[PDB]
């Protein structure tokens, strides 16, 4: 069958590009986090469809049974916010499909591609949106205009210490830093903690921005500094954008020198 | 007048967000580099509109193009391919504004804004599209799973040593490296010499593959190692992605572990 990984990008129905638009139009199963679902519902774009959302709490098994669905034949739309390749489905697709033994069957190279196994076989396609780095960007100026690290502050399959390399890293190479999964209710002091490192290689004053819900319902949109995000309070609709060396604020909007 | 930045994504026509189709749509003037503009006139976006591109092979007049248009009352579309705030006219167009003393006359943050001077008044809004980035990710697997690094390897504005300390960071802190603007004429050796840096902090076999055109005619996607990036031959509608520490090729795909 089909199993097509759908970017549907910041949360808006203009936000989805024609080509994440024809591949739900085009599926006969849709199977998602709730929330992300629950926005293409509101949408109007799941009438008629076989909708999945019950029991997809856990990244491992939305991706399995989307997996298993398409190897049964389905025309399966597995959806992620923004890009399926940023902290999104399409790594726990491939990692399963991987582990399952699926071989490719068409001599092709990167995706799309047609995988088979005992199974069944699957064409696999990730369809690319605009991630919450651009998409908040966007509400903000030009704050990504130069080099840009994308790091995620969720230890959850990631040990801290790793994530603080990235931090120290990006400090050193004086890159501006979008933070994805700044906060939760358990993860209260990464974002904290994250300034701090940042704060060895850049001022205090460093242009620094929490976008919540972008392009959604309740859109936020709060200008600071780096300084500021040690007591700054995220949540997991929020996306930090921290400046380089060369940031700064211009009437309102977020400014990175393209030079 | 408007001025709307309007990321087109990749260069296909469902590759744009329906929020750049409308853009497009209420656009009087469409101005972008050739290349650009050439795509959208092939999909039959610029009807009945009129059309800069004769003059405008500098990002510089362009914004300016677009800026002295727009405060003359014009409805504006400024196209940049991807999204305008990554290597795009983003920057330009705000350092433009913020050079001619431009304010902002609406009290708000961020963007969308409008902003006066003595010339006029100008709405500046930017609509993101997919970023090559994603878009090239899309066409490999899963390499941006984890925290990646976005660098562009033009150091036309940008000395070729604030580069290669991003290099050396993204490679200490163990990060997957995209690589914009990859290389030209001019530039025909920072391709290799960014392989050499990254080959200090990870395997010679380190995944990696250079991607084409991406969405577009001649489209091509290579894998290859980081050790063959030293010999590799890229052009200015290329990107190239690099592989973290954990990085491995499966079945045809690219593949970065989520955790
Ligand atoms: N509309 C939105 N506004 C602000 N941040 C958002 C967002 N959608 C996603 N994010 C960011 O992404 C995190 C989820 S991780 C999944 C990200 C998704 N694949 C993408 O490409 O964006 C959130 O915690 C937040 O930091
Ligand atoms: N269709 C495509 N395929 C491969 N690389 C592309 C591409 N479109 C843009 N790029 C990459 O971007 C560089 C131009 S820099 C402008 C990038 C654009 N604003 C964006 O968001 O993608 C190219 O040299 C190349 O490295």
């Amino acid at each position: 069958g089909e199993l097509f990984l759908v970017g549907m990008g910041p949360g808006d129905l203009p936000g989805l590009t024609q080509r994440a638009r024809e591949a739900l139009e085009g599926a006969e199963v849709v199977i998602g986090y709730s929330t992300y679902v629950k926005l293409l519902e509101e949408m109007g774009l799941l009438a008629g469809k076989e909708v999945v959302r019950k029991g997809m709490t856990e990244e491992l098994d939305r991706a399995e049974e989307a997996l298993e669905r398409a190897l049964s034949g389905q025309r399966v739309a597995l959806v992620s916010g923004g890009d399926p390749g940023i902290y999104g489905m399409a790594a726990p697709v491939l990692e399963l499909m991987e582990e399952r033994g699926l071989k490719r069957v068409d001599g092709g190279v990167g995706l799309p591609g047609r995988f088979a196994g005992e199974e069944g076989e699957v064409f696999l396609a990730v369809i690319p949106g605009v991630t919450a780095a651009n998409a908040v960007a966007s509400l903000l100026g030009s704050p990504l205009a130069h080099d840009t690290c994308l790091i995620s502050l969720s230890d959850l399959l990631t040990p801290w210490p790793l994530i603080e390399r990235r931090l120290h890293a990006a400090g050193q190479g004086d890159f501006v830093v979008v933070l994805y999964n700044p906060q939760s209710k358990r993860r209260d002091w990464q974002l904290r903690k994250s300034a701090e490192i940042l704060l060895e290689y850049r001022p205090k004053e460093t242009p620094a921005a929490l976008v919540k819900s972008a392009y959604r319902k309740r859109q936020e949109v709060a200008l600071t500094t780096l300084e500021g995000l040690r007591e700054a309070e995220a949540g997991m609709l929020t996306t930090v954008v921290i400046g380089n060396r060369q940031s700064r604020f211009y009437e309102g909007t977020f400014l990175t020198p393209r030079g």
